[PDB]
């Protein structure tokens, strides 16, 4: 199958609201989507033969005088994972650092029970390097860790 990267537009930011209300077991504030649109190359839809089933969201942030990549969200509809859109959006947003060569680290927050997102990290270069308690406010467990690749 056809399997590629898109832009988020105004045109189609209803299909990520809907995506990200599916895959994810938090809600996303209107907030979160108009700052989608402030990314550019950051933020994408992964299609799979012209339907979008993926996204990955992530921002710029200066934190602790560094310069780095957060990862938002970044997820695939249930039945069609484990068919590398993950990986392509992954390596979509590790190819921008590359480009860039200015940034320090990318990081993201994971909820200590995804065993098998933290595994799907790992084997990008990334590591556990804290955990934060009573990170989530309305999910069990509520603990995340915080995982984050040197570059
Ligand atoms: C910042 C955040 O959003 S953290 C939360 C991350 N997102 C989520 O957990 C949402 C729900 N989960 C998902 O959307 C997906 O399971 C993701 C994003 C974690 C992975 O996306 P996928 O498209 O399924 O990953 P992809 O097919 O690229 O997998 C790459 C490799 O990771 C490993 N892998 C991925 N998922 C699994 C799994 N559940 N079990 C075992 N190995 C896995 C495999 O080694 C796989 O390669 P292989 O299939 O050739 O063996
Ligand atoms: C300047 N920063 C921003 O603009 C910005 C915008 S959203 C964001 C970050 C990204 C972070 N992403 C993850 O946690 C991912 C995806 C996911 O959903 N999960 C479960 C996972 O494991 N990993 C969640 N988020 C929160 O702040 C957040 C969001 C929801 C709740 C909550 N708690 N109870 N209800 N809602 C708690 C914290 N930052």
């Amino acid at each position: 199958s056809r399997i590629e990267l898109g832009d988020v537009t105004p045109h189609n930011i209803k299909q990520l609201k809907r995506l990200n209300q599916v895959i994810f077991p938090v809600s996303y504030n209107d907030k979160f989507y108009k700052d989608v649109l402030e990314v550019g190359e950051l933020a994408k839809l992964a299609y799979f033969n012209d339907i979008a089933v993926g996204a990955v969201c992530c921002r710029v942030d200066h934190s602790q005088n560094q310069k780095r990549l957060y990862i938002m969200t970044l997820g695939c509809l249930a039945p069609y994972r484990r068919l590398g859109i993950g990986t392509k959006m992954l390596n979509h947003v590790l190819n921008i650092c590359e480009k860039d060569g200015t940034f320090d680290n990318i990081y993201l927050h994971v909820q200590i029970s995804n065993e098998s997102a933290i595994d799907f990290y790992r084997k990008f270069g990334f590591e556990i390097i804290e955990t934060k308690k009573n990170y989530y406010k309305r999910i069990e467990p509520a603990d995340a860790h915080v995982l984050q690749k040197n570059l």
